[PDB]
């Protein structure tokens, strides 16, 4: 309501995908979770859904924030805030909105928010190996990621100051509970290939199957049918938040940078302190005395994202994104100079 003006400007555009995140960052101090989830929870109307108060929102904002470790250089609030906004982005393309009901917008822009939430700067793997609480509290298994929602929702329902599910109906909690908990947990990075192989075979192989007649009535109806599925609806749920979430090789060129420094920054970290304390070391190829970060940037761009975005905009159409994905990967190429 009353937000000040720095704050206030940085937060213009903040429908279009060209978006300053950082300074956003640098105007909220840290802060930017609490802005741009207020704006953009207002914008879809989610307390209206859940009929929380505007203050339940800011008491869970604050809480969820705080949680998010300033001294991480990558994985922090800034991060999810920038998670935030590829993820609406998305729920605003007209794809989504003609396949994904209200429920799948709440559970989206929830699940962005809080899904890195507590993140100790380091993979699953160094927990692991290190022996941490939460490596043996989860078995080794989706242990970051089991931990972001299972405290999400300590910190939510567990104090009534902060509780913006607790004027639902427990049917529709039920549903949106399941279906956070499961976008939150889609973004693990072993089940990569899963959530990539299952979104091309059962979305846009059929999809593109049913353009074979093109746009026919009865057909359409048919490709509505098909999509909007309880199933096919989770696959591009968890489609969306694995795309929004390492959306920043699809930024503008300065933020692509920004972001893979930090992320950088953070597996230098990790790997500085791997050695430090006799651990085995995991990503290897991450030594700030060795690793290059535009052949690295090149690497992951490879293995992880062409696949996905090219799927990903094959249903929605992103043609800013993958523009952006085609200048970044050769900028990343040119710094070679040698
Ligand atoms: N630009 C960036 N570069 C690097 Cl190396 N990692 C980045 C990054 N942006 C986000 N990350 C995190 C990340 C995301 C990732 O995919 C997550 C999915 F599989 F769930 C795999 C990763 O492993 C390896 F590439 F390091 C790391
Ligand atoms: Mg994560
Ligand atoms: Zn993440």
């Amino acid at each position: 309501d009353d937000v000040p003006p720095r704050i206030a400007r940085a937060m213009e555009n903040e429908e279009y995908w060209d978006f300053d995140i950082f300074e956003l960052e640098a105007a909220t101090h840290n802060r930017p979770l609490i802005y741009l989830g207020l704006k953009m929870f207002a914008r879809f109307g989610i307390c209206e859904f859940l009929h929380c108060s505007e203050s339940t929102l800011r008491s869970w904002l604050q809480i969820i924030e705080a949680n998010y470790h300033s001294s991480n250089p990558y994985h922090n609030s800034t991060h999810s805030a920038d998670v935030l906004h590829a993820t609406a982005y998305f729920l605003s393309k007209e794809r989504i909105k003609e396949t994904l009901d209200p429920i799948d917008e709440v559970a989206a822009l929830i699940a962005a928010t809080i899904h890195d939430v507590d993140h100790p700067g380091r993979t699953n793997s160094f927990l692991c190996n290190a022996g941490s609480e939460l490596a043996i509290l989860y078995n080794d298994t989706a242990v970051l990621e089991s931990h972001h929602a299972a405290l999400a929702f300590q910190l939510t329902t567990g104090d009534d100051k902060c509780n913006i599910f607790k004027n639902m109906e427990r049917n529709d909690y039920r549903t949106l509970r399941q279906g956070i908990i499961d976008m939150v947990l889609a973004t693990e990075m072993t089940k990569h290939f899963e959530h990539v192989n299952k979104f091309v075979n059962s979305i846009n192989k059929p999809l593109a199957t049913l353009e074979e007649n093109g746009e026919t009535d009865k057909n359409q109806e048919v490709i509505n049918t098909m999509l909007r599925t309880p199933e096919n609806r989770t696959l591009i749920k968890r489609m969306l938040i694995k795309c929004a979430d390492v959306s920043n090789p699809c930024r503008p060129l300065q933020y692509c940078i920004e972001w893979a420094a930090r992320i950088s920054e953070e597996y230098f970290s990790q790997t500085d302190e791997e050695k430090q304390q006799g651990l085995p070391v995991v990503m290897p190829v991450f030594d700030r005395n060795t690793c290059s970060i535009p052949k690295s940037q090149i690497s992951f761009i490879d293995y992880f994202i062409t696949d996905m975005f090219d799927a990903w905009d094959a249903f929605v159409d992103l043609p800013d994104l993958m523009q952006h994905l085609d200048n970044n990967f050769k900028y990343w190429k040119g710094l070679d100079e040698m």
